[PDB]
This record gives C-alpha cells, sequence and structure tokens, in this order.
C-alpha cells in the first residue's frame, strides 16, 4: 500500500503519523531528515596565486651594445644601457671606455605556493538538491535513507517505495561567481578572468594552475643600472591578490542564513530547514491486520493532569477508561497542539493512564485520536517556564473569549435597538390617518 | 583610440566602416564573423542500451528438489518443478522416481555494444555563447578572432581592444532533455532514469555504463521445463529502446532553423545569425594622421552610370571630377543602400572615375561619403534581373510619388474649398443688420 503526503522542512524533528484503513489496524510511521545536500552544477573557471620576477644575465662589453629582445614573458622588460662603466671586484671595470652594453633584460613568472595554493575562481551553476531522512515507522526503527529533491524519485527501502517532494521552496544562497581558499569561501563579485587587473586581484590570470597563460600586469619597468653596480633596477606591482590576502572578509558559510552550512566538493548547502516536501512513500499492506480483531476501545475518558507551556513537551495528563479486553493500541495525535511524547501505547483492560505534551497554549479546549477512537481531553491553564510548539493563535485564555463576545454583543444590541426606534415610532404616525 | 559599435548578426557577411577624428585621417574597418558558438552548462544523466539475459545451471536430481533463491540479478526468476521426469541421450532419464528438483534459476544482464554503443541521456544547462570574427581594418588583413558573446570581454587582437556585444537575441532552440546517439541528437522530452519504462525506452536504466544500477525490467518470467527437455523455457520483454531504434525520427540539427548547426562536443550552435551585437574595440591613434596634410577634395560630382536591382551589387556609377593633388581618400558608404562594391579607392588628380553597387530600390536618390566629402549620385531607375540589399522601402519609382501626391492634394484641396463656403455664405447674412 501507498500513503503520500507533504511534510514541511523539518531538518531536525522527527515525524509520526498513525496511518490506517477501512478493516484493518492502523499503522504509524517516523520520518526525521538527516541531512539536506543542495548540489549547484558549478565548476572552476580561473586560479590565481602569487607572482614571480627572475633576471637574466644583463650584457655587458668594453664598447659598442648588445640588443633587447621580446624574452617572452609577462610584463618583459629590456632595455639599452650606455656608457655603463661599471667595476667588478679586483677587476678592471669591464672596459676600456665607454661600456655602452647593458640589456638588464627581465623575467616575470609564477609563485610556487601556486601548487598548494592559488585561487580557486568558480561560475556555479543550478544543479541539484538531495537530503538524508530517518524513517522508523510502524513497527520498523532507525531506517536512515537519503535521496534527491525531485518529485519523481522512486526508491525502495525495505517495503518503502520513497518519492520524494520536491520542495516547495525552491532557492539556496549562492552565486555563480563565488570563490574560495583553504575552508573559507567568498562570493568574488566576478574574478576578471581574461581582464589583467593590474594584478590587483588578477595577480595571475591564468585558466587554471598548468595554464602558464598569465594575462596580468605586475607592470614591470626596469630602472637604470648605474654606480658601476652591476645590478637591474626596476620597478612593478606587489601582489595584489595578496594585498587583498590582507582583505579578506567573512565568508559565506559564516553568513549563510537559517542557521545552515555548506560543503566543500559539491557546494552541498547544509539543511536550511525551510519548505514543505510533497513525499510519497509506500507502505507494506501486508504490515496491515484486520479491524475487528483488536482488542476494542469503550469507556473514553481522559483526564487533563497539567501542561505548563513549554518547549519540552511540558504537560502530563491521563485517561480513565474501561477496555473491551487489554493489549496494545496506538495513540496519534491528528491535532498536535499539545505536542504529545506518545504516539502509540499498550491499552490493558481498563487502560487508564497517562501520557505527555507540550502546547504554547495558556489553555487549549481540543482532542486527539486513541485507538481509533478520538477522545476530548481540553488542556488545562498553563503556566510559562530548540524547538517547535503549536503557538499559532492556541493560547487562547478565559477573558479573551470574555470580552471579546462582551463588547460585541454590547454594540450590536444597542446598534439594533437603535434602529429599531425609529420604524417603532413612524408606524403609529402612519396609523393617525 | 577606442570605437565602439552596435553590429547585427551577420555570420557570413563583412562589415566595414571608415572611423574618423577631427584634425586627423579617417581609416577603416572590416569585421566579418567566422565562427558562432552557443555553448550550454550541459551534461549526461544516465545511458540506456540492450540488455542480455543468461541462465545458470538448472538444478535436478533423482528425487526431492532444491531451492530457488535471490540471485541478485534484474528482473531475475527462479521456480522449483516438479516431477520433471528429463532424458539425457543415452541416460538413465536422471531418477528413478518423481525428479521434482528443477529450479529454472535465471539471470538478466547488459549488452556488449553498451561499451560501443548506449544512450547519451542529458540534461542541459544555461552555458555560454562564442563566436569567431575575422577583423582587416584600416591598414589590417585577415585577423579572425573568436571570444565569448559577454559585453565585457576584454581581448586585444594587435591594437583591438575587442569587447563584444552582448547579443540582443538571447536563445538558441535546445532542450535541458535531449538525448544522441552517433553523430546524430534527439530531443528526449524525458528519459525516465530511476523509472524502469517496462524496458520500453529505459532497457538499461542505468546511471553510467560502469554504473551497473539495472533499475529496468525485462519482466522476465519463466515456463516450465517440460517434455523431458531440460531448459528454462521462460519470457521477458524485447529490448524496447531498440524498438525504438526502429523508430527514431529527424535530429534537432536537422530541425534547427535559421540554416545554421550544431557542434558535438560542447552543443555549440553554429551562426544562426540573429540579433545585433553591442562591440566595442580600441584602434591604433597612432595609425592616424592629421588632416591638414591630406590630398584635398574639390570638384565634386559623380555620375550614376547604370544598376539593375539584384544580389551581386549589379549597378556601376562613376565621378567626374578635378582634385586639389592626387594621392588615395576612402568612399565610405555612410547610406549603404547601393552597397557599394568600393569602401577606399586611390583618389588621383581629377579622381573621375566609377564603383559599384547594388540596391534593391528600382531607383534611389540618395548619396553617400568619399575622402570626408559627402557627395551626392541618385540613382537611376533599375531593371530586374544569398546576400542582403537595401529592400527597406527604397524601390520607390517615379508612379508612386506621383500619385500619393496626386490624391492627397486633390482630397486636401476640396475639402478645403467645401468648408470655406459655409462662412464664405454666413458672413454677408450677418452683414444684412
Amino acid at each position: 500500500y501507498e500513503h503520500t503526503a507533504v511534510m514541511p522542512n523539518k531538518v531536525g524533528i522527527p515525524y509520526k503519523a498513525l496511518v490506517e484503513r477501512p478493516g484493518y489496524a492502523p499503522v504509524h510511521l517516523q520520518i526525521q531528515l538527516v541531512n539536506t545536500r543542495i548540489i549547484p552544477s558549478t565548476n572552476l573557471e580561473y586560479i590565481t596565486c602569487k607572482y614571480k620576477t627572475k633576471v637574466p644575465s644583463p650584457v655587458v662589453k668594453c664598447c659598442g651594445a648588445t640588443q633587447c629582445t621580446s624574452k617572452p614573458h609577462p610584463d618583459y622588460q629590456c632595455q639599452v644601457f650606455s656608457g655603463v662603466y661599471p667595476f667588478m671586484y679586483g677587476g678592471a671595470y669591464c672596459f676600456c671606455d665607454t661600456e655602452n652594453t647593458q640589456m638588464s633584460e627581465a623575467y616575470v613568472e609564477r609563485s610556487e605556493e601556486c601548487s598548494i595554493d592559488h585561487a580557486k575562481a568558480y561560475k556555479v551553476h543550478t544543479g541539484t538538491v538531495q537530503a538524508m531522512v530517518n524513517i522508523t515507522y510502524g513497527s520498523v526503527s532507525w531506517r536512515s535513507a537519503d535521496v534527491y529533491v525531485n518529485g519523481e524519485t522512486p526508491a525502495k527501502i525495505g517495503d518503502a517505495k520513497l518519492i520524494i517532494g520536491p520542495l516547495s521552496s525552491a532557492w539556496s544562497p549562492f552565486d555563480n561567481k563565488v570563490v574560495v581558499y583553504g575552508h573559507e569561501v567568498y562570493n568574488y563579485d566576478f574574478p576578471e578572468y581574461g581582464t589583467g587587473k593590474a594584478g590587483s586581484f588578477g595577480d595571475l590570470q591564468s585558466r587554471t594552475s598548468t595554464s602558464n597563460d598569465l594575462y596580468a600586469n605586475t607592470n614591470l619597468k626596469l630602472q637604470r643600472p648605474q654606480a658601476g653596480i652591476v645590478h637591474t633596477p626596476f620597478t612593478q606591482v606587489p601582489s595584489g591578490f595578496e594585498r587583498w590576502k590582507k582583505d579578506k572578509g567573512a565568508p559565506l558559510n559564516d553568513v549563510a542564513p537559517f542557521g545552515c552550512s555548506i560543503a566543500l566538493e559539491p557546494l552541498r548547502a547544509e539543511n536550511c530547514a525551510v519548505g514543505s516536501i510533497p513525499i510519497s512513500i509506500d507502505i507494506p499492506d501486508a504490515a496491515f491486520t484486520r479491524i475487528s480483531e483488536t482488542p476494542t476501545v469503550s469507556d473514553l475518558e481522559c483526564k487533563i493532569t497539567e501542561c505548563t507551556y513549554a518547549f519540552d513537551f511540558g504537560g502530563i495528563a491521563t485517561v480513565a477508561y474501561k477496555s473491551s479486553k487489554a493489549g496494545n493500541c496506538p495513540i496519534h495525535s491528528p491535532s498536535g497542539v499539545a505536542v504529545i511524547k506518545e504516539n502509540d501505547v499498550t491499552l490493558a483492560e481498563s487502560g487508564s493512564f497517562t501520557f505527555h505534551f507540550s502546547t504554547a497554549n495558556i489553555h487549549p479546549a481540543f482532542k486527539l485520536q486513541v485507538c481509533t477512537s478520538a477522545v476530548t481531553c481540553k488542556g488545562d491553564c498553563k503556566p510559562p517556564k530548540q524547538h517547535t510548539e503549536s503557538f499559532t493563535s492556541a493560547i487562547s485564555a478565559t477573558a479573551w473569549s470574555w470580552i471579546k463576545v462582551l463588547v460585541g454583543g454590547t454594540s450590536a444590541f444597542i446598534v439594533l435597538g437603535l434602529i429599531a426606534t425609529a420604524v417603532v415610532a413612524l408606524v403609529l404616525f402612519f396609523h393617525r390617518h
């Protein structure tokens, strides 16, 4: 047998519900989410990390000059330098005259943390959602099960042909352009992939680690070697993306609302418990039994001992009753106002016993079912002093329904007499003639 | 210097435009699309292909029976068979009495074409668009360049800092659920991945080739071995997806409108030339020159020799002119009505020469530019008898503008006299008193 439902998103809290059938004894369930897994169809786009800058041997002669070329490197420079006149220790100044020979050829390359550590710049696409649950139904114990959100998924565990949702709600806080270092992760508005951002963030403007395409600019500029010093004075840009690696902010996981978190590899969002889920599950109709063979109900009465409106099922109340014959029988809460600790109990002969429950009410007047026999225990006044309550408006009290009807009736009656007055007068005036 | 524009989607046709500047001599361009590449962010979901069905050794004894188990296979069956009494050639019937021993244990598995050939069932997501062009600008020859649609893309070729679009139009004919065999490809409405479609299309209901998860049903049912024959008579489903492999249809590439095609690996749509593209390109302002140093225009006149409205630039007309001094100078067509074969010509002293052009017009009256000097050559009447034309309404002829003004003026004048009549009469009637 298959029974379906729409359950609200309750990542932590369990969910029982008794399920019955004419001529058949009922059976309960217990569904309880274990995971929520929201996997976008993302991908990385390009990486970035610190650069490096090397210099080849700067040319030199006694006179004349060599020539600067396009030694292929990012931001690479080279320039002749004339009348160099540089000395070497215990030397002869490398000339007899104007040296004129100094190219100061340059080179820019990439750092080595890049291997260990580099940018992780992503485009994040639609992708999927899934989730894990636990079913402890009927006669079944903890059966934790995981499946995708899609309202189609045919999944059978034992006799449970799971069909899930899909969820009413349709969003997770993500973004197409989100980057990450280490455990942390950050929506970078856009990693300016092709566009060399002066190295300000695109310090390593490369598709991959192994993609040796540095469309970045350290703005390397050479200065004239001088002072008889063999060197390549120069300038270039500081590692701007590192400069931001001083200005890193709050990772999104730390900002994710609904007190829920994220998984690294799939960008699985983790249990932002929002929405409702139209689930559909097959049950073993064999697990049913008859309805007439059952120890039957009778002599229905329950005593509302006491509840104080608190989170824990902070209310105890009992029953007083006489049975057809002893045994066991479920006590479902079709109205989960006083959220019952219990869902199924033994029913001994004259089952006259208690139970526990929480409602946010100052007091209810409600009822629920037991052993295919819904009985009424209204719910006394409740003292005040993680988890839910009833809380909608069930906290109703005496004075509320007292004064509301007081004022309504007073106004109604007075205005009714008022309107009566007019025709009451007019009738005999008509009678005059 | 940077100049931008919005060019319409012209996949094949070239595009020149002269670009000028005050105090600066102008320069032309020539843009011409080479590719259009529309890459969705797709993926495959699951595969399907022919099955296979094997049988283990069916049990046998002299009497009694062995037992059928859950030999784990898709659609696997097994059933005892009693009083089998089967013979073997030159044997002794394998019994002395009721055999009772025959399990007919079964097995279903997968075919081997699956390796070579299986389904390719996809979810197709947003993804991107890009395209290739050729620029032959100014003094530049064929420079074919490729880049993504995004209105951001900073791309420099030579001095051309390309920024592209993005395209006005925003769609390609695709679908999330599209499948493919071989070169062909088909929108399968939905490949019922988890749901065993009786093997009707989900004959191999598996995530991957190596995913050995066959959530499919050949509906294998055994028949009783009999007739003293050792065998496993049975039934199961024919390869339904193959049955459709008889009912394959028209691949989408063959149905793709805009006479354009598709690329296999990225689902790159190929040059459905629709829309307009706001491109932005930097030019070498150094490639400019002055404006005063130029051989100057004078003595402007062009002879409209003849054009017949046809596709090819089927119209020739000339100029008659005297120059300040000889040289060269561009002839841009700001009004590309008569689509000029020419865009830039030498300007010898008294440059009095010709050119070619097509317009759909029966006759224009229009003009365009030459050497920073727009001159007028109206466009004679055109005979009638791949590529564009002017074609909007420029095919205007004499009788059209003749009769339109004829009828308009006649109606206007007659109604004007008509309205005049009234007050014309009334005035002297007023005068009477």
